[PDB]
């Protein structure tokens, strides 16, 4: 154990048992009218306002406090440091995590092993942008001879999420780019239903895998290989359609892939924090270099920002001890995310991998079983829709739902003068409005009144028109969504995420949960082949695979 | 509250924990070889296998059993009856609950009032299919003469979700059809990258809205018609290029649409039920409306097993009360949804409308309060993609997660000789064995034994590489996902979340928990206009709106 130990976080727990109950938000507002200025913080980045309003949440000033004391009690401050000097923090894989490096627009240097590692982080930034150039418009050379018009990046989970969500964000940008698209499933109907509308000869592949041995990603790239060579008959023609993104060199060149258009990363970028790498070529690829710099500063600025800003006005803390306070005083499992935002419609999955593949641990850094939460299911979609989807659930239903509304000020395309966005802005403030307001069975009951209700239908209704409110969100308003503001809304929470693992004392660097799977999988394959039937695993598994091996062949 | 007052509801919670041997999937396959056999059950539909494997689940007969008595304790059976019977049992809004009756292919009547239901369904799907057969032929054309080639549907929530879903899972059945677009979002940014690829005169919209007073629907659905009118002059143009479904004629004939170019459909048809009804037009313009018809059937295929199988062997109901004993008796807040196949990537979504906002309630029939937790949050993505993603969390976070992985046997693109469906499958079946297998700290330690590891390595690496496993799963396979067993798989959780609802005693076809997000956002709409601050709401949605005013003109 750990956490469970900690005096500030026993304090902290004791307080709930005691007071939790009559924490009441409608109360709250009436009884203080600077509840938002207390409660909120703006952000101005100096390309765009970031307003923070934490304020619709079950927190008293004694509260943040007691968080507060704990995220300090737990060495939140020194473990940044550690992770921003390059110590390597990620202990069981003893590497170092260093994703704010990739981002280091001021260079200053940080030393893995007494070597500056930012001159290797410029030199392939450099190497993307010069290839992204020879892309972006003709001079690249397609074994016919025509400028590359699509863009297909072939990977999965951390070197497919990434790229995936920020480019369907920032399309406002794809200004003169080539088409991009993403394959990642292994699932066949993934890369047929892609190469079925692509031309050979100007299509440029981006095989991006961090080890290069993905089962997956190998696999669908020796798909795409097998495809183009099939109307360029020439294998050496490989060289001008397929390029990679990963690490072992030897790999690459053995697929056909020559070690100059090998753009590299290291150890110690996370495959889940790896977009801000040379992953993130497709991206460059579609919105140019400038965009793409432009996304890689504004994570820096709250990479700057988390590390400068005292714990009480810093944003990835304040959403961290927030998510604590949720999560391990009042036992809420999930973590709703609803960006109200059709460009995000990839967010909240983004960081579903983000949080869930980070903090979903049960062993401690010094090796002690966790007996206390860890991190919690994140889950949600975009713009209105959820509010005609499952809102309700979130607003009567039997679960306390903690849920972060995220919007920007001003749209990509303020079409009918605005009237659209200005009806999204109005259900974006009126639902938290809702969540934390609620409607009392006297405001109900006063309205089926007014309706014409006999007394028999009247209460029949009444609790069902009964909002209990008292249903705690964040705020989280931008002045728009550009590539700065999104790199800066992707950093913040994977520092809240930095922040909830260091309070767990966990390792949020590690995904060693993966492996059972993948073995039993490698078992299995072999034995799919041919129709004798299996019984070397347990009755279920053996049922699974012997209805499998039946049905194969029906029509 | 009918339920925590029923005594083999109580029966069912005291043996949770009234003793120990609590149960250990590793366990209860080891010793006992029937396991599977005794826990699953194959459908045979004539149109392909659909098997469902429970067996991966903390049960033994005596908990199935107890499970059983309490459905029927609970009247599952004679609600059943009462909902197929055309009864209103949508008491809060005194509707009848029929969508069975829309893919009711027996035809047996089915009375509301004293009118049977069915000739009015069939005379609506005779005029779809005959609407269908113009648009896809080319027969129709726009007031230019051209034939068309997009169908765009504009529609929230209901009219959505399920024309959208089914689309993409039947991709494979496009067949000389339309390409189709779906608008909800309010959103700008939605139709306007929608209309940015159509030519007006080859579009056909689809206004899709039960009271067709939906505030983002009528308002996307006006700036189409003032989009298309740009190009097309001739305001009469507009009978040519819109249509609607709706059950709101006099609203349809106010919108400048053609009487008799309006499908209906019926009040007792619930949007988060009614892709089956007239709102499926565009799945029938997309896959032809035999599939369609295939589509109905395969649900009314479900509908039948569920109405005349006996509980212990009824699908629905197994599904709904293994819910019930993980989300009543466990505590677990959420249901996974993992379908390995691409095409059903919006699968998981859509149930997380049609289960949560079904059973996101607290009030009862008779008007008490909920002294139990009802819906779980639905959450969940595809293919092999979520191992990479989320997995990390399933095995070895600190959350119990009921999960339902679902496959077809064989793929819609078996490329490569089927090697790559082969690796789908192996990872589908290896996942669910891992989740319940684990494993233990000697297995492991005989890894790192086996690898060579030093004797600190394997020490502060061991814990990390425990699997504690015992986590339960449903595995659902079928020999193939057609429009049948789509429209089958479907229908079944329907049912699912039919049974749960009738066991907590809710109304599942309720959506009261909406009005009031709707209500304060109109009451903000005006307000938004000028740039005086606003002070009438609490301090944070002031604070909000006043960030946003300030925030509106910044460059
Ligand atoms: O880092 C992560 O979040 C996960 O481990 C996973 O998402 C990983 O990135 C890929 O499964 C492997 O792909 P690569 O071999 O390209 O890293
Ligand atoms: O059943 C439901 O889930 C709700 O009714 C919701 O999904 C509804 O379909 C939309 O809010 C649009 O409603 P209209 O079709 O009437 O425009």
């Amino acid at each position: 154990a750990a956490l469970t130990r900690n005096p500030q976080f026993q304090k902290l727990q004791q307080w709930h048992r005691e007071h939790g109950s009559e924490l009441n938000l409608r109360h709250l507002f009436d009884t203080d009218k600077e509840r938002f200025n207390h409660f909120s913080l703006t952000l101005n980045t100096n390309h765009g306002h970031i307003l923070l309003d934490y304020s619709k949440n079950l927190v008293t000033e004694e509260v943040m406090h007691m968080l507060l004391d704990l995220a300090k009690s737990r060495g939140v401050e020194a473990a940044r440091e550690s992770m921003f000097n390059g110590e390597k923090i990620n202990s069981t894989e003893d590497r170092a995590v260093l994703h704010v490096a990739l981002r280091n627009r001021s260079n200053t240097p940080i030393v893995v092993d007494g070597k500056d590692v930012m001159p290797e982080v410029n030199k392939v930034l450099d190497k993307m942008k010069a290839f992204c150039q020879r892309v972006r418009s003709g001079d690249w050379k397609g074994y016919t001879g025509k400028t590359i018009t699509d863009v297909i990046n072939i990977g999965i989970g951390g070197s497919d999420l990434g790229p995936l969500m920020v480019t369907e964000a920032l399309k406002p940008y794809s200004s003169g780019g080539p088409r991009v698209w993403f394959v990642s499933n292994i699932d066949g109907t993934h890369i047929a239903k892609t190469l079925a509308c692509l031309n050979p000869e100007s299509s440029l592949f981006i095989i991006a895998s961090k080890t290069f041995t993905t089962q997956e990603t190998i696999t669908n790239a020796k798909t795409a290989k097998d495809w183009f060579l099939l109307s360029a008959k020439d294998p050496s023609t490989v060289a001008k359609h397929f390029v990679a993104l990963s690490t072992n060199t030897a790999k690459v060149k053995e697929f056909g892939i020559d070690p100059q258009n090998m753009f590299e990363f290291w150890d110690w970028v996370g495959g889940r924090y790896s977009l801000w790498s040379a992953i993130g070529l497709s991206i460059a690829l579609h919105v140019g270099f400038d965009n793409f710099e432009q996304l890689l500063s504004g994570a820096h600025w709250m990479d700057q920002h988390f590390r400068t800003t005292p714990l009480e006005k810093n944003a990835p803390v304040l959403l961290a001890m927030l998510g604590i306070w949720y999560i391990n005083c009042f036992g809420c499992e999930t973590q709703a995310v609803l960006p109200y935002d059709q460009y995000l419609h990839r967010f909240a999955a983004y960081f579903q991998q983000g949080d869930m593949e980070s903090n979903g641990k049960y062993i401690t850094k010094s090796g002690a079983r966790v007996d206390h939460q860890t991190g919690p299911i994140v889950w949600g979609e975009p713009g209105t829709n959820g509010q005609h989807a499952f809102y309700q659930l979130i607003h009567q239903g039997t679960k306390m739902i903690p849920c972060d509304f995220l919007i920007p000020v001003q749209t990509q395309h303020p079409i009918r003068k605005g009237l659209h966005h200005k009806i999204l802005l109005a259900n974006f403030l009126a639902q938290t409005e809702a969540l934390m307001k609620g409607k009392s069975t006297e405001e109900a009951r006063k309205e089926l009144q007014a309706a014409g209700k006999s007394p028999e239908d009247l209460m029949k209704l009444l609790p069902h028109k009964v909002f209990e409110g008292n249903r705690p969100t964040n705020s989280i308003v931008f002045t728009k969504l550009t590539p700065f503001i999104l790199g800066a809304l992707i950093a913040m929470y994977e520092h809240k995420i930095f922040v909830q693992g260091v309070v767990w004392d966990i390792n949020s660097f590690d995904q060693w949960g993966v492996e059972l799977g993948k073995q039993l999988a490698k078992k299995i394959e072999p034995e799919l082949d041919g129709s004798s039937p299996v019984t070397s695993h347990d009755s279920s598994t053996n049922g699974l695979i012997n209805f499998i091996k039946q049905q194969r062949e029906a029509k």
